[PDB]
């Protein structure tokens, strides 16, 4: 297959523009620009550069002597319609933006930034998401999701930041009031996995300890805000459980349109099992959560915090205020529900639901920690792609006949993690997959390699069949009128 | 195995269950707890240890109580009312707090410098404190509570309380008539045992010495009063006799309509024997006095003294004035009875009945001190769960067909007390049981574990049986044929 594999770096994240295809990486010290063939459109460096935690960019030796040389993995890479979103784990996490297409083209980088304009997080070993929307100023807005770190400030864990602002210089800054307000960061501890919008809805997805639970084991919660909003009024937090916390750790997830599992959009999402904030080796999961049914719980918990002091019509306690916030649930008039729909400087907020969103797992595998999720339906039927800790690329058929092994697996990079950053090409053709050393274009089916029937069907993949009129080894759509390689019992 | 909750470190006092959500609340020792309807640790709350002295007032400051120590907090009263939960401790007198229901931890009102008619709960760990939540004349929340004698003083056994005033800062205490004014507390010695409300009567359930009698022995008393009556004219005390004060103690009680023993609310009382204070250990009985005729004896017992001087037509003392207060039996006109049926500033009180209210034990067990009831009836036949001194939970059945004997026996916490908040849940599904160190939610049946039909019918459990239909070990409602695991002469 195809590779990129850049000497003198590792890979952090993959970030492909949906217009163009053009793929965005974000290595150490290096952002590279791609054709969608993988061949090597641009390079930019970006490290080493002096840096210490507890200075303040720009660093300079004078106003900050501790310096020392300090290398850069990239921590937020981002397709914004505009511009490109780079963001470091040096300088305090600022950020800046590149031409897309020319990224060896710097389109605006803030030159004295302030303690409201470091966005990612200052270690690479801590996890920074987000997301890029239109805001209702008519500008873009990038929300972003940052784990805690122990230096600077306490950067609030979401926030809604301003790309295109009047002054450019103030870019990457956020309204006093776009966050969540939360104290006590270090004992939450958010650890965030992903970010992603549908509809009005932007959806993070993340891990924070349970501080009413009595180990303050770590918890993998969905939260839903309104893309538009610069405020953080619609907050609603949901608990998710994969077999009710058996995989208690959420890892890398994926949506995508099925049909057998549910009418909408469907989260497909991988948990592991922990050993405390990491998984162990241990098993992992993979647990399906229709956006529908999402949005469902969540407007229900608004609706219940709005209208009926966070209770049902059954009379239960299903909603309330969490993150110790001076806010209680209200009887406001259910005229509320439509005028407001995302809240006002007087709702309640932040809510979060006591019912926790439960789902039982698609499937569990004994020694595997699955590390990323790429989810697509053919001629029907879901089929996943999934990777793990250990540099493996699976391919799974969830169709009726399975019980969900593998059909296919393949070692990208053995001992090295492959990386939630795992997408689809504009097509459906290929998969880009990603260890930390070497980036991959996958086929998701080879199947016209093979120029005789027995050669189609002993291939057995369920992308492959044979079309007996056509004489070929090819996909159901691209037709005994196709003898499918799947069904063992069958042949030539 | 049973659903639980344990926490470290203290002991369980009261659990109060919100009977709209379902939601428990533990009341323990620096502790309060809320708890999902699954037994899920939702909220916590630290009462204590606090600094104080029985000698000081609240709230206790060092500059003002030199004598101060660190003092435990165990939980002495816990109620659900309309707008919040009522909070009353050991310490600080026994004043009372209120809480958001849903969100524990969120406070609405805690008087911040109170009074001697403010101190509500007995401010000594092991005394009783029972409490009911009414609604007075203009429709505004009360609070009856029943408290023992503690060796600041002077506090009456029963008083009504108001849990919202217009000050805010007056909530939990009395105007100066809302009590019943017992002299010789000492002497009297009131055990509160329950209070309960049904149709306009509030009831309390206690024990007191009857100074009347040779023996001044402890005897078990039910006294009734209106609750729209906030003066405790209407005030009443009948004596409790199951069989005859063989069982002399009552420990617990529980209200069920159940057809085949009377109409209306019926009591069903649990009744110690006396050891030769409290129980010995010794022998127990359950007996059952249906309100109906509570309500009859204190309305002729009312009767009697308004109007012919507390003697019957024959000419008996049926009714006295009790507890040394000034005041006779009189011969007011009959008319008085419609205008002032619940007394006047001016009729006699406090009453109480020479006759006891009488019942013949329901079932007799030497050898065990019965501590907890909860009675329902399922399928047209009274079913009893009784849980005892040793943690122990029975299961009786006292429909056609048993000597009364428990047909299945648990331990909850060997020889801890079972805490006579055993109260079922909203569908009569499960039961919450409580020790003094663990919280357990038990299933009433566990039909459906069966498999074949022999399995079913071996159970031999009340609720369980095999529908022959359906092929499942069900109950007589989700069948209609169904085959009784608690007739042994019949098979399948
Ligand atoms: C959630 O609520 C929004 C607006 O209140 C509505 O547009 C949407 O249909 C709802 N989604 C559901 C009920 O799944
Ligand atoms: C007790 O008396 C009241 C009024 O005096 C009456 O309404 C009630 O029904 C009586 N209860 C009885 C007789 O059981």
């Amino acid at each position: 297959p195809t590779a990129f594999t850049p000497n003198g770096t590792y890979l952090q994240h993959l970030a492909r523009d949906p217009t163009s295809g053009t793929l965005y990486l974000g290595a150490t010290n290096f952002l590279f620009q791609l054709s969608p063939g993988l061949q090597l459109e641009a390079t930019v460096s970006t490290g080493p550069v002096l840096d210490s935690r507890d200075c303040l960019p720009p660093v300079m030796p004078d106003e900050c002597p501790q310096a020392q040389p300090t290398n850069n993995p990239n921590q937020l890479l981002l397709v914004s319609p505009g511009a490109l979103v780079v963001c470091g784990s040096v300088h305090q996490g600022v950020c800046e933006q590149r031409r897309l297409g020319q990224l060896e083209q710097l389109l605006l980088r803030p030159e004295r930034p302030g303690d409201t304009q470091y966005v990612a997080a200052n270690d690479p070993a801590v996890s920074t998401v987000g997301l890029v929307a239109q805001g209702l100023a008519g500008e873009p807005l990038l929300f972003v999701g940052r784990g805690y770190t122990s230096v600077g400030g306490g950067i609030p864990p979401i926030t809604t930041r301003a790309l295109w602002p009047p002054d450019p210089q103030a870019a990457f800054s956020y309204e006093e009031t776009a966050k969540l307000a939360v104290g006590r960061l270090s004992e939450y501890s958010h650890h965030f996995v992903s970010a992603f919008a549908r509809g009005a809805s932007a959806y993070f997805l993340f891990l924070r300890r349970d501080l009413q639970a009595q180990s303050r084991a770590f918890r993998a919660y969905v939260s839903r805000v309104c893309l538009r909003d610069q405020h953080y009024y619609s907050y609603v937090e949901l608990p998710l459980a994969c077999e009710g916390g058996r995989y208690g750790l959420i890892q890398a997830a994926a949506v995508a349109t099925s049909r057998e599992v549910a009418h909408g959009e469907v989260l497909f999402a991988a948990f592991s099992s922990a050993a405390p904030p990491s998984a162990a080796a241990g098993a992992s999961a993979l647990c399906a959560f229709p956006l529908d049914e999402v949005d469902r719980l969540a407007n229900r918990t608004r609706d219940a915090c709005y209208t009926r002091e966070g209770r049902a019509e059954d009379g239960t306690e299903v909603a309330y205020i969490e993150y110790d916030v001076n806010s209680d649930c209200a009887q406001l008039p259910v005229d509320t529900l439509d005028a407001y729909p995302c809240g006002s400087d007087h709702t309640p907020s932040p809510m979060a639901s006591r019912v926790p969103l439960e789902a039982t797992p698609i499937l569990e595998w004994p020694g595997i920690q699955l590390t990323a999720v790429a989810v697509t339906m053919e001629d029907g039927h879901t089929i996943a792609f999934l990777g793990d800790s250990q540099g493996q690329l699976h391919r799974v058929y969830l169709g009726p006949g399975s019980d969900g092994h593998p059909y296919s697996t393949q070692s990208i990079q053995q001992g090295s993690a492959v990386s939630r950053d795992l997408t689809f090409d504009g097509t459906f053709e290929h998969l880009y997959v990603m260890t930390q050393s070497t980036l991959l274009k996958v086929p998701v089916a080879s199947c016209a390699q093979h120029l005789d029937c027995a050669s189609c069907l002993a291939h057995r993949d369920p992308y492959c069949g044979w079309c007996v009129l056509l004489g070929r080894c090819s996909r159901r759509s691209e037709c005994e009128q196709w003898l499918w390689s799947f069904q063992p019992e069958l042949g030539c």
